[PDB]
């Protein structure tokens, strides 16, 4: 039984994030638990305050016509408990639920450890014989408690795009709203646990540039290579198959080369050193011990720049 | 209370993918959230527009007879919220739900990293005392929003096989429709993260062909073999027990042989070199350093061709 | 309100597997999604066809008395949606649900990778003031679609034991039926991924029988031992704590010995070789390089036979 | 509407384990699926058999007053389906449900692999204006089918403590009953898979007592130490953080010492052997090769005894 | 139908922990199963005891107006079964449920293995046309059975902050209460299983200070480094990405340096020893064998102090 408007019936939305959690880089999802608020004039519900009880009367959901606001990017439909309904005397309705949904917003792992993401919540509304246009009421959209959590992320700002996108879908226009959650990743921990440990094994690798024992230079350079894979693999886990190159995975891969030529050298500073031409061998090893650190720190400036600097 | 047709009652289906996600190579499943649309003539619902309200009247699901459209390849029954119902005056009904199901379609890992998959959704309908034939209405089957996601997959095309398959099941014919989602894998990331890292460890392996120290050639060749397992295992995880040979697992296994004979050689270039016959030993190592890269790059053309080229 | 039979009321069961999945060797469970079909004469429901509507009338579940068929080996009670009810005129009822349960059937890992399992589904029915006997109707028990999946398993045959087991439980006899699903494991993949890789590391281990450097024979034999654990552990994961010896775990353990004595020898071919008695040492190593492969291939025939051949 | 007793209303309980599974050493829980049976005299329900139908009349749960029997050590409230209700003519009620709960009973990992556990199920009942006392009816407490499973455990005996513990909680006495499940662990598999593999690596370790090459005695003793961690870690996984010392973790830790002094020796038999005093060095190594095996087998008798023998 | 108070209606809360479990350091959550108790005067419910039945009358939840007490830090809404309701004659209502919620409270891993945590439960209540103020009744808040478990934690004390925090949220004041659970970690097991095993591998590392073979000093020091990662990684698992430095992760990282300079030395005591200046080399190694243990034990006092001592 929809409210006989005179034109498109505006319905006034607003989300108040209460809990925010389980951001899942792999699945590109996150859990949210907030308030949903809705308002609309249903002139029928109008009531002489004086002749009746008080300012507003409260109804159960069955009694009133209430507009189906579905979310768009959700796994299942959301779990919502209706907190209150409050018809004003002119026929203005105050609806408030407290939903708990798992949201499917995508992420840009381009700068991975140093990435900033923007999450989305959608809310379509499908029209009928009155058109339904959604729109935001920013007094119930300051939705964000001062304790929203979201581990391993700094939460920058929850806001909403005031202009709805009015699609037409299978012959009844829908109205879609864009609620936005902006987040910076907490990259700190990736340093002591990934970046540094990773760099160290790289350096040890190439003390083989001050050694002359092939036997202890393989035992060295090769053993270190292994550990890099333990890290390569460790990272490549908490991270989806991007069809594009992730910054961290760039440098994590640039590295493999520095282990490769490293080997090449130790191998060469050996074929030379045995081809009775140490003249050359200890010239190479002599230089290797300079070229690598440079070309690395160089390539990383190149890389680092190539990603963030662009 | 079914609509007394005069022949098989056609019911007009149509899916509009809204969200698409959690494709699970291991389980061979994916999550989907779309519109389901249905139409049929229920002459009873017919109504003088002029003597009554307007173009169409809307009903709750309980009021109208509505045909049970179950999905076939689903884990549980799907979670669906009814978006709208709209009986036309001739008795034509417009049903629209927004279901959210976890779909069980199988995949062909034959070309694994470079594989293209086709996913399915089925929709049977069980007949009664009127036969029910489903059929597609392609205006509500352009079902695919321009933001369907599906991480790690490029989405080629959502369409449907217009001719239903009319089975007879336990004495009431059912009508089944085939909705098709075609996808190409995003193979890019498998390169910097699996293929390349994997090839590198292989090459280092066989710098042992320019070494002459057994001790540093095992520490070398053996250490590299281990890492290959870290990769072998890494891959063999995000991947079901195919009863058949997966391309990537082919080359991932072809490799083990190149590690084996590698060892064989270093081992031989040692039993020879100590059987006072370096004449031979440094003839073998001499050639090993050519045969392996060739026979590999050769075998890979052979392999690569054997898979994609056929 | 049970149907006043004149003796034990037979209820006619039948399962039609539609989906079959998530077989979990660790938990000894599997997921299933099938039809449940039931029939019984409730003479009360009988109806003059001529004086009434048609062949059969359909009821909602609340209207008719319907016998509680619980499954026995289930985690929670099963999730079932009622597909149809059809009382015949003599009072014969056609019930059809589509349940989706997680089933708890045990497995025999004795021949592990080459094991064949038989899964079970039970269906008790608890009697009241008429005795209830269940029994199978094999026209609704050809339950098995031609697309049942069950990854990593070949599905041999779904059938049922026609004779119910009529227990008496806490004073009301129950009737239990045995539905059986027989499956052979798809052992193929365990070859390129476990068995072979495993054998290789074993062989490399004992090239130490053609080496004479203790230093490169430990670096060798010990390094390989490690990798075997990586495999030992890998396997010991997707596999419950059987109180009995699993074939694969037999040979996976027989192996440890061949690594042990291997060490013993290299260690001995060293205490001898340094006790100025290479006379003996290179006699041992001489034989070791024959005994091991034999005694192995021998023990494996012994083992293999001991398991499958008995 | 409770039954107006004349004193404490006795309610007669009884559990019949049907399925038993997912014992979780880490979480200290287990899943169970059994019958719950209850009896009480509700004189109101009394009925002239002769003037009425038969021996007993059956009711739905809403009709009769039925006593809330909650379980105590449960994660969530239990999932129970009511199997039957049967009021006798004196007003004696026969209630039978089939619940399925996840139970939270603790375990004594003191003798870990060789531990015997006793699990619990509780059933409080909160009184009102008649006191409610629970008590066991041992004819519905032989609850244990002859197929109860519980992988990796031998099930010794399901029984119950006949005397309830009548607490007073927040001013209404409660009555609590103790159902007991006794289980021995199936320790067999821990031998081929943990204990033995673990002892082997220990012995190999100290063939370094018959070697004289520090270089191959470290590559030896150190490589073996690593593998022990692979086992140390493997075990320390399927096992909660006991605030106390687990037998297995005792010997798994005693071991580390035998690796430590082992190293000490090889290290010493080297500082000695190079301080031109092999007089001593090969006196130490000479004895080391006796002391360790003894002091070990000695300490293990000490340990073993200390745990099981006390 | 709310109770027409004369001022803010106080509602009297109280939790009695019955079961406590699944504390999840990674997710920062825990499961709880307790009693919730509520009291309020609803003068309407008042009843002449003499003219009516007895002391108190009991109602079903539907009959009475009952205040919505939502928990705040919960994943989903909590699963609660109503145990009893008991209106006194003045209109005083005794509500008692037994809920089972998964609670989202954060933790301070600063002292990780030796950390003490405080968990929270919240209970808002949203006002209407009478203000609702919650408050604690400490006779139903001694909520904590003498068998609360919580594996791997010693439970210090369950209590509550008597003064509610009265927020105003979207125009209706809410009242929030703070229930507190204080817990000390059971750090014992982390010793035999992490700390000690970890220290051992560190010591062995630097027996390389009494060795002079570079080849056996890398095979030594490098092999031990690997094992430390097996531990580094092991730990870094059961532990969230803190944006801050965890004590255990401090010392677990301080370590890497002692492996690094260790290498440096062995590498140097080799470039020196071969630059025909053993004068120096065996002066360094001479000192290394003192400096490291000191600077370590020193840094650990520094570290240990830095964390716990501040
Ligand atoms: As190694």
């Amino acid at each position: 039984p929809p409210p006989i408007a005179d034109e498109p019936l505006t319905v006034n939305t607003g989300i108040y994030l209460i809990e925010c959690y389980s951001l899942d880089d792999k699945a590109e999802t996150f859990k949210v638990n907030a308030f949903l608020s809705l308002s609309w004039k249903d002139r029928r519900l109008a009531f002489d305050p004086v002749r009746s009880g008080v300012r507003v009367k409260t109804y159960e959901p069955e009694a009133i016509w209430i507009p189906e606001i579905r979310f768009v990017n959700v796994e299942n439909a959301r779990d919502a408990d209706v907190v209150d309904i409050s018809v004003s005397p002119d026929g203005t309705v105050q609806y408030l639920e407290r939903f708990s949904a798992r949201v499917l917003s995508p992420l840009d792992f381009r700068r991975y450890p140093f990435d900033s993401q923007t999450l989305h919540i959608y809310l379509i509304v499908r029209s009928v014989d009155t058109r339904n246009i959604v729109l935001a009421v920013d007094l119930e959209k300051v939705g964000k408690n001062d304790d929203v959590f979201l581990t391993g992320w700094d939460i920058e700002s929850f806001t909403a795009v005031v202009k709805p996108a009015n699609f037409a879908l299978e012959d009844r226009l829908e109205s879609k709203l864009d609620y936005q959650l902006r987040i910076s990743r907490q990259y700190f921990s990736y340093i002591p646990n990934i970046i540094l440990p990773m760099l160290f094994i790289l350096f040890i690798s190439w003390t083989a540039f001050w050694s002359t024992s092939y036997d202890a230079n393989v035992t060295l350079v090769v053993s270190t290579l292994i550990a890099h894979i333990a890290f390569n693999i460790l990272v490549e886990t908490n991270l989806p198959k991007t069809p594009y190159m992730t910054y961290t995975g760039a440098i994590i891969f640039m590295i493999y080369l520095f282990y490769f030529v490293a080997v090449i050298e130790v191998t060469v500073q050996h074929y030379l050193k045995v081809e009775s031409q140490p003249a050359r061998a200890a010239s190479i090893t002599r230089a290797s011990r300079i070229a690598f650190p440079v070309v690395f720190l160089l390539a990383n400036i190149i890389l680092a720049f190539l990603f963030f600097g662009f």
